[PDB]
């Protein structure tokens, strides 16, 4: 006993956003189970080759892939996504992140007719841009219900408006130069987000390149906070939007996001209108020493910062182990004359090379999560606040809450992706020097 | 849209029955969408290895499973169990024995509180001998809904009772003699039910050899036919069983079954009663003759022994074919000297191995199915009959309609297991001689 959401259902829902494995909806109805909910829906997916096995088949988890993560029976025992998924969360992250800040959500039954009607809905409220994106997968029959992380509570206090600030962190250290060649050295004093913009700059994937610096935002210094996130603010690509009560209100529009310009910049300023009591003009100053404080403050990121660092050996030495775990002969190790450090990475124990991937997968997960933090302005006449900031500039106290989104499983098949990936980006940035 | 099975609709499904891979419950709501429906749920099963993978993962397919099936694409995209069991019955069986004796039935959303409400149920309500038996799988989220092959039509019709045989025929014919060692030539003579029932015997698993033999049953002559429904009516084991509207009045206690005593026999012949209007003491032989004129009339038994015929090459043959697909040195190769007959095999081009074996597990589903056949008498004053008998020693004529269930798909690794047991039976089946 519970429940299934049907055809009838699905007009209770309308679209929220989407990325490349997920739609999400927010509820709209009226029934206080799913108030201050979102669903969040697996696209279907063929043109992904990592998610299929030897015979083309998109199976819950590879042979490979159950071997790896053997230490967690329940997890390699997923009868399908939705269960993998949500057993990462819980038996994997949690332990790494704590429970405080990570939602796994609530798995619900949904009916084929549901997700073809949600299909056709996506398909009229999505952005022209995303039309063709992949839909639904009208397949799975089950879908994750989660709190809505834009809303700190299911309705409106009367304190304010809920501002809610969503931050793609990237990875936030440099590698040692223990794994990597002479010829690539670079990567252990230049970001990989830094080189990255570059080679998106000379795609022209982007307009400009991004004024955000990772390693100001997580460098435990208050006032590199404070620059990262106004560069955030300037630049907001994808990796930087703000809602007001749910409704995006800056950033949204993919990495192809327009630099906020005077326009964009004043509606913004306008609709911290309430939220933030300063005179017209000054509101964005103090919002965004707010973002910055609730950021610093809550030392969430000191702990993601710590998952990022189990990629130990970087890409570079990681796909050795790689290719060791799938039984392959390592076409790395063909392609010229190989490092020392290399040829120690294969003589290590078949099980510390099980190890060292596993550990390069989760800090993948954490490398590519999100984080939404949202905030609730307080009444004078509320009690004492949970975690908060106290601005003075506008005395005013603001409640918040950090949660961190979209924390998936990664194949283990990427690793042939994310090799190829870094050695184009370092090929890339070592020629443009 | 449609519906889920909650904690709240297990009251409206009681026991009827079960065997080794699926439990099954008759409707008893009110519901006219249910009225005349049962209901087939999964077993859990641990300590069955030819459903694990090699990292003893109970996956739907294996990776030479899917290989194996690759001509159905459909059916190696099964995402789970129940799917892939409708989707073989669908693709696979009924293009084979026809839709009109074939229901794939209809996958129903079921809850985790159905499910463990369901098995509570059933350790309640089965008889005491299968209390330890394994139970419903809790962790499917889907059921399959079956039509009652038990019942004529979904109620009581006024011309009397329904009376419902069920049949496990077993297999219908003899191997040549082309990939049969000489040391197992009785293989060409015997039946495997009759060298089958010598085993058990020795093991005291049946009380009794039992008087059917399959080799009547599928003879294609009348008068052998009814011999095979008089055997079966005298020693039913786990092969012959009666409903009177859906509830049990001969057979059904596995195959340790009493042969019919004089006590079952005269209430047989009592439940029998307006069914069939004959005199007291008279019901039982007419009984047994509109069984045998139905089996005989509906030729229904023809198909079923042309897909058991595509066991082409017997175990002892095919099991060679298995090593091949799986990619393995032969230990049967290895066991003395191989048959020319044998090396054939091995010389095979890989894609007639595959066909072979895949025709093999399919000949395995029609020996192992099981036909159930329901019978409703038709009033004097009713417009003449579809299929029909009509007995002339009582003037009735009885509609019926016959249906095929416990049609599955055989697990490949299973391959090994008919081997070994093969083996087992005509080694024993030799010494006794
Ligand atoms: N719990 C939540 N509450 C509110 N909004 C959410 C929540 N989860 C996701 N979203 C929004 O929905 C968007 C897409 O969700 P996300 O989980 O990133 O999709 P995805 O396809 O699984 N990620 P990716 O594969 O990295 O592109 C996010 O950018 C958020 O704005
Ligand atoms: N459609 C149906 N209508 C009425 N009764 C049925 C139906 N399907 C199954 N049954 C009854 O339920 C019993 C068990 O079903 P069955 O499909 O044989 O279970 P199973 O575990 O999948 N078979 P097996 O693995 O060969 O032991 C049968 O012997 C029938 O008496
Ligand atoms: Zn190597
Ligand atoms: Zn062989």
């Amino acid at each position: 006993m519970e429940m299934i959401l049907e055809e009838k259902d699905a007009s209770d829902w309308i679209y929220r956003g989407e990325g490349g494995a997920n739609l999400v909806l927010a509820y709209a109805g009226s029934s206080p189970l799913f108030v201050g909910k979102v669903i969040r829906i697996q696209k279907a997916r063929r043109n992904d080759k990592a998610i299929k096995n030897s015979n083309g088949v998109v199976s819950v988890l590879t042979s490979d892939e159950q071997h790896l993560w053997r230490e967690n029976n329940e997890l390699i025992s997923s009868p399908n996504k939705e269960v993998l998924e949500q057993r990462y969360v819980q038996n994997v992250i949690i332990p790494l992140l704590g429970p405080k800040h990570v939602d796994a959500g609530v798995r619900v039954s949904v009916s084929k007719e549901f997700l073809e009607c949600v299909d056709k809905k996506v398909t009229k409220q999505r952005p022209l841009a995303r039309v063709n994106a992949a839909n639904v997968d009208t397949s799975h029959d089950s879908a994750l219900i989660l709190n809505d992380h834009s809303l700190f509570s299911q309705g409106i206090t009367s304190g304010g408006d809920c501002i809610s600030v969503e931050i793609k962190p990237k990875c936030g250290f440099l590698p040692t130069s223990r794994f990597i060649g002479k010829e690539n050295m670079l990567k252990t004093s230049v970001s990989r987000f830094k080189m990255h913009q570059l080679l998106k700059l000379e795609y022209i994937e982007i307009s400009e390149e991004s004024e955000y610096d990772p390693l100001d935002l997580f460098s435990g210094s208050k006032e590199r906070v404070l620059e990262a996130i106004k560069a955030l603010y300037s630049t907001p690509q994808n990796n930087f939007r703000v809602f007001l009560n749910g409704s995006l209100i800056l950033g949204g529009s993919g990495e192809s996001t327009g630099r906020t310009s005077p326009e964009i910049g004043y509606a913004f300023e306008d609709a911290l209108k309430g939220f933030i009591q300063s005179e017209d003009g000054h509101r964005t100053e103090c919002f965004l020493q707010l973002v910055s404080d609730a950021v610093y403050g809550s030392g969430v990121l000191d702990r993601l910062l710590e998952i990022q660092k189990l990629d130990k050996l970087d890409i570079e030495g990681a796909i050795h182990c790689y290719y060791d775990i799938i039984n392959q002969p390592c076409p790395i190790c063909r392609e010229g004359r190989p490092l020392e450090a290399e040829l120690s990475l294969h003589a290590l124990p078949l099980d510390e090379s099980l190890k060292i991937v596993k550990e390069y997968l989760i800090a993948a997960t954490a490398k590519d999560c999100s984080i939404m933090i949202s905030f609730q302005s307080r009444n004078a006449w509320d009690s004492e606040p949970g975690d908060y900031v106290s601005l003075k500039p506008t005395n005013q106290t603001f409640d918040y809450k950090v949660h961190f989104i979209d924390l998936s499983l990664k194949p283990l098949k990427r690793m042939e992706s994310y090799y190829k990936l870094d050695k184009k980006i370092i090929s890339f940035y070592n020629r443009k020097q």
